């Protein structure tokens, strides 16, 4: 499924993730604009090891199962098909876990790159949740 701005910014606010851990709405709706363009089928195989999956682009080395590196850990207890699905739930729980893990939302390279100091709050823009 591809989200629109708005629609996913819905879903995310129903999931629970404004302000949590201090990261109001649209810190979230622009770290999937950059990771995925909103796209819950975006997957990216990595030559570091990582495949990022989903519309947050959540990395295999430690967060979900694919069955592929026997290295690697599966921290959010899910096969990483979960985080492919139409509806955002298991990424947004897997979001959780991965921030509240003594960390924030520098996880995600493109909130660090793209999000990061900006008007975030303008990502809901004409949303009007
Ligand atoms: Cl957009
Ligand atoms: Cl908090
Ligand atoms: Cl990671
Ligand atoms: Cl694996
Ligand atoms: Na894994």
């Amino acid at each position: 499924k591809v989200f629109g701005r708005c629609e996913l910014a819905a879903a995310m606010k129903r999931h629970g993730l404004d302000n949590y851990r201090g990261y109001s709405l649209g810190n979230w709706v622009c770290a999937a604009k950059f990771e995925s363009n909103f796209n819950t089928q975006a997957t990216n195989r990595n030559t570091d090891g990582s495949t990022d999956y989903g519309i947050l682009q959540i990395n295999s080395r430690w967060w979900c199962n694919d069955g592929r590196t026997p290295g690697s850990r599966n921290l959010c207890n899910i096969p990483c098909s979960a985080l492919l699905s139409s509806d955002i739930t298991a990424s947004v729980n897997c979001a959780k876990k991965i921030v509240s893990d003594g960390n924030g939302m520098n996880a995600w390279v493109a909130w660090r790159n793209r999000c990061k100091g900006t008007d975030v709050q303008a990502w809901i823009r004409g949303c009007r949740l």
